[PDB]
């Protein structure tokens, strides 16, 4: 059990690192020091009316409560929209359960049910943290807390209102209806705490990472990379930071996509500067590269820039397209974390239209390395990514 003990030690070191980052770049003080201030700056009358909301949430939900939630979101005659309903959950959600059933039209549908006391527990949890943001802003000198409230409010309701996630899925269901390579389940019914979609199943990407075949890894890895670039060009949207649980390989060779609670807006499609930057980076055209990256916002305006660092900055994007079929390995990813610079020209505040895809691409690239997949990324880039193909 000793490797999973490393996993817990790895998660704990990673989570405390982000706490330190939060202290230095956010609250401008330690978590211990801040907790002291918040204890006094926040009344005890607000301390526990919050407490009671969290106790309502034994681990799997009893069937009587599943009906109860269904009695609310779908109503009195919710069993008349189903042909049958399995009271035993097939999976677990973040704050709910997933039930397999049969719709009235004969289709197999997957039904997600949110726990009864999760709405109050999370909304209260929002107000408390929102209250703490006020404390830091008013009492902690030199604290950066912009948009932190906006972030938390958006995250919360995306978790509490299933209609928002379902709306995103309906968007991908139309653009990728009848598609040769991608299958997105249609949304049958949507409610604040109940969402119903078509049932699909295959080989989970997680199962492929563990002990999948070489061909399985390459295939679903190629499809994942294609989805990253095709979605913004076709749908004006980008599927957010991807977790292996969101994807599966269908028997016919297609990739299944089941989660859309992370969709980010890309109205004007994929930016032209990104593909153009990588193109100039590969051809070593530093003469046209640096002014381009400056205009785009990859590097800071009016600052001395090292070519040596530019190469480190883009090599995770350039090296894959320097061949026809790149082999995304973990060993390669380890080499990317090695700097020839020994103790900043980067832009630590990228514009939104560049920040969104680059984060997604980075997360996708990490998954491809866990897959040990062979991906024709060079071809995909020429076809889908604007500016990358030579004019
Ligand atoms: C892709 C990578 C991730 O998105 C980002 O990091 C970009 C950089 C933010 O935009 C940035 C940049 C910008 C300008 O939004 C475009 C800004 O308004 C917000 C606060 O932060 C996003 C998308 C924000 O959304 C936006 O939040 C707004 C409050 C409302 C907006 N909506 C009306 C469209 C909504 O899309 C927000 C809060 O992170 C969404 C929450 C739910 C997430 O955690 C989502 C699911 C992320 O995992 C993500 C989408 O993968």
């Amino acid at each position: 059990s000793k490797d999973e003990v490393t996993a817990e030690l790895m998660e704990k070191a990673a989570n405390q690192l982000f706490t330190v980052l939060g202290e230095l770049k956010g609250g401008a003080m330690k978590v211990g020091q801040a907790l002291s201030v918040m204890e006094a700056a926040i009344p005890d009358e607000f301390g526990e009316p919050y407490r009671e909301a969290l106790t309502k949430l034994a681990p799997p939900l009893p069937a009587s409560k599943v009906h109860r939630v269904l009695d609310g979101q779908l109503g009195t005659k919710w069993r008349e929209r189903f042909s049958s309903f399995n009271d035993t959950p097939v999976a677990s959600a973040s704050i709910g359960q997933v039930h397999k059933a049969i719709w009235s039209d004969g289709r197999e549908v997957a039904v997600k049910i949110q726990y009864p006391g999760a709405d109050e527990a999370l909304r209260a949890d929002l107000k408390t943290m929102q209250r703490m943001v006020g404390v830091l802003k008013q009492l902690s000198p030199g604290a950066d807390v912009q948009g932190v409230v906006d972030e938390l409010v958006e995250r919360t309701e995306m978790e509490l209102d299933y209609r928002l996630e379902a709306a995103n899925q309906r968007a991908f269901a139309k653009a990728y209806h009848d598609h040769p390579r991608f299958q997105v389940p249609h949304v049958v019914a949507s409610a604040p705490k109940v969402v119903i979609q078509e049932w699909i199943e295959g080989v989970p990407m997680a199962e492929i990472i563990r002990h999948g075949t070489t061909e399985q890894r390459d295939l679903i890895g190629t499809l994942l990379a294609e989805l990253t670039f095709d979605a913004p060009r076709r749908l004006g949207l980008m599927h957010g930071d991807a977790h292996p649980g969101n994807f599966m390989l269908l028997p016919d060779g297609r990739m299944g996509i089941i989660d859309f609670g992370a969709v980010a807006p890309m109205p004007g499609g994929f930016p032209i500067e990104l593909g153009m930057t990588i193109r100039l980076a590969r051809e070593k055209n530093y003469d046209l590269l640096l002014p381009t990256m400056e205009k785009a916002g990859l590097i800071q305006r009016g600052r001395q820039v090292s070519v040596r660092e530019i190469d480190e900055m883009l090599r995770q994007y350039v090296e894959p397209i320097q061949v026809e079929v790149f082999h995304y390995t973990r060993k390669w990813l380890q080499k990317m974390t090695v700097s020839q610079i020994d103790r900043t020209a980067r832009q630590m505040d990228l514009p939104a239209k560049l920040a969104i895809p680059m984060r997604v691409i980075a997360s996708v690239g990490a998954i491809l390395c866990q897959l040990d997949a062979h991906v024709p990324i060079k071809a995909l880039s020429e076809e889908l990514i604007p500016g990358f193909a030579e004019p």
